């Protein structure tokens, strides 16, 4: 019943990673196989012979000569008869109120085979990315588990097709904003349909850009095309009827790199305030809150909403005093929440790249991330807990593992490890929390293996304290219900007794700076010594640079010792 599983994909996405965890984990073997070329393809499903394709995610046609000989299931991010590239863009785009997942036999024309699995869900108003990360993948992997037993019981037969309607790939025509003519409404649309690719194109102060990651504006009311405000290198721009903003833009140029607005727009805001709001701020009206921190119940919560999770250095300084603030709050726990779609993804790749050095600016985005790592450990006198409400990868999941608690909702996935991005040593005390939680012996272990694991399994293994809930919001509310109840326990006073005790310690205070010295050393080699791997990866990932091979430890049947 242990099946052999190749998935077919265009990079080893968020989507692949869930499902690669689920079969897995239900102890299926699972190998990949990236979309290089349709030759490689061929060779790779003559090497591993499955049982059963997947395509979680692909961008062109399988050749009919795997197809035909495997059978192949494809992922596709619409209801039943919905084909093309572009599913959830003109979802979006045309304002669909239901929306859905299928699980699709390969054929010769596209997303044409007939019908393995779907689930219905309604579309929420929001990123093309934060619906597939959640209701699609959510949909997807009932459907790819429906589909396996179905495919051990023998007998299955999938249902053809009736209705159907074509969507082709969709021009940047169609996304680009003019603020003359869109109210934020429709602003929000383009940008959310665009998000996290291709964005959105427009014409901000006469340059040609690419908008990400939209929000309303409710309170500054400007001109249309006025870039009203700076608050975070993000800029807030009229529109026809309100403003909204814009937290990050790309040059309209060939692999330029998707980075804060204000560092593409640059010498084009002179004269542009600055607009704070303190994330302890109460405010009445919708507006950007990259930081937002709230008191309930005796608990702080710090939401820290930065795109894709990369914290780039002035983001971590920007955490690290809310942080700081908090704990001269009269709060028993603080709650690191970050945001709905990711906890952390650790350093920012994209500002590195960007920077005049990328040495440096590693140098400095790891010594940030490190002040912050530090002073949640030097806590001595509160709880403190990370709550992943969404994926963490890297440096962000270490980042969650020095807080006293973790927890992570249901179909959260976690990469903890670096070794794909050119073997960093990583650092965010990981030397000291790791063995901590699990030993040395499993520390070097989890961080070994380059494959994802679920936050079910991070559990198991006790890397992290639980897992619960299904949305955000339900593991918000459990996490919340969970923290109270413990801090209005005797064993609050008991544990934070010994927490004085211990991080008042010269002895322990002087094992953390030794972690941190040695990781840091490590590290200085990772980004100024003879190998470089870690700038090449870097500038292959953040410029969006195909693949040309798949490397032996996601696929298998690349491997030497192979049969
Ligand atoms: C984006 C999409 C294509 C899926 O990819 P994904 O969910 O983003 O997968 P990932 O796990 O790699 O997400 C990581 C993201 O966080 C970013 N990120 C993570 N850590 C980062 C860091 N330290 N620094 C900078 N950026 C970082 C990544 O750059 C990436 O963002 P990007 O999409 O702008 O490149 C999806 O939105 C979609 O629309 N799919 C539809 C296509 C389809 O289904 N076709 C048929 C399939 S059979
Ligand atoms: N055997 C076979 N292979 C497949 C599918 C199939 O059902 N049958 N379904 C594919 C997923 N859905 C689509 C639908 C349309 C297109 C498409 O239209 N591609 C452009 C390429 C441009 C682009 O990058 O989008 C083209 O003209 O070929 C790509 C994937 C995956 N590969």
């Amino acid at each position: 019943s242990h099946m052999r599983i190749l998935f077919l994909s265009y990079r080893f996405n968020s989507l692949s990673q869930r499902l690669y965890c689920e079969l897995t984990e239900r102890e299926h073997e699972v190998s990949v196989e990236l979309d290089v070329h349709p030759d490689l393809t061929v060779e790779a499903a003559e090497l591993y012979k499955p049982d059963l394709i997947i395509a979680p995610f692909l961008k062109r046609k399988i050749p009919q000569e795997v197809w035909k000989k495997y059978k192949t299931l494809i992922i596709h991010p619409g209801p039943p008869g919905d084909r093309g590239p572009n599913a959830l863009d003109w979802a979006i785009m045309k304002g669909e109120r239901i929306w859905g997942v299928t699980l699709l036999e390969a054929s010769e024309e596209y997303d044409a085979g007939d019908v393995w699995a779907y689930r219905t869900f309604p579309m929420r108003f929001a990123r093309k990315a934060s619906i597939y990360r959640n209701e699609v993948t959510e949909g997807v992997v009932e459907c790819v588990l429906e589909a396996l037993e179905n495919f051990e019981r023998g007998d299955f037969k999938p249902t053809p097709q009736k209705e159907h309607w074509w969507n082709p790939k969709m021009e940047q025509e169609l996304r680009r904003v003019d603020w003359e003519q869109d109210d934020t409404k429709t602003v929000l649309r383009k940008v959310y349909a665009s998000d996290s690719q291709p964005g959105a194109s427009s014409k901000v102060l006469g340059k040609e850009v690419l908008l990400f990651n939209a929000y309303p504006e409710e309170e500054l009311k400007g001109k249309p095309g006025e870039v009203l405000a700076l608050r975070d290198e993000a800029v807030c721009i009229g529109t026809r009827d309100g403003a909204v903003w814009i937290t990050h833009m790309r040059e309209r140029k060939k692999e330029s790199i998707k980075l804060p607005s204000a560092r593409v727009l640059g010498e084009f805001l002179k004269g542009v305030k600055e607009d704070p709001i303190k994330p302890w701020e109460k405010v009445d009206f919708k507006t950007y809150r990259e930081i937002l921190y709230e008191e309930e119940d005796g608990i702080g919560f710090i939401h820290f909403n930065f795109y894709n999770g990369a914290m780039s250095t002035e983001q971590c300084y920007r955490l690290l005093e809310t942080i700081k603030y908090a704990k001269k709050r009269p709060v028993k726990a603080i709650v690191l929440l970050g945001s709905e779609d990711f906890f952390s993804n650790g350093m920012n790749l994209n500002t590195i790249e960007n920077a005049e050095s990328p040495a440096d600016e590693s140098w400095r985005n790891i010594n940030a991330i490190d002040d912050v790592c530090e002073e949640i450990l030097k806590t001595p006198d509160k709880l403190t807990v990370a709550g992943m409400q969404g994926n963490a990868g890297f440096g962000g999941v270490f980042l969650a593992l020095t807080c006293d608690l973790v927890f992570a909702r249901e179909g959260v996935v976690l990469n903890p490890h670096y070794k794909n991005f050119g073997n960093l040593y990583g650092s965010e005390f990981w030397t000291y929390t790791l063995p901590k939680r699990v030993g040395w012996e499993k520390g070097k272990e989890v961080m070994e293996n380059r494959m994802p694991i679920s936050s079910k399994k991070a559990f198991e293994i006790g890397l992290i304290d639980g897992v619960f809930g299904k949305t955000p919001k339900e593991f918000r509310q459990r996490l919340k219900e969970r923290i109270k109840n413990f801090i209005n326990s005797k064993d609050f006073y008991e544990f934070i007794e010994k927490k004085k005790k211990e991080r008042t310690s010269g002895e322990w205070l002087e094992e953390i700076q030794k972690c941190r010295e040695h990781e840091l050393e490590k590290m200085k080699l990772n980004f100024y010594g003879f190998d470089t791997s870690y700038h090449i990866a870097r500038y292959y990932f953040v410029r969006r640079k195909p693949h040309f091979r798949t490397p032996p430890y996601l696929a298998i049947h690349r491997r030497l010792k192979f049969s």
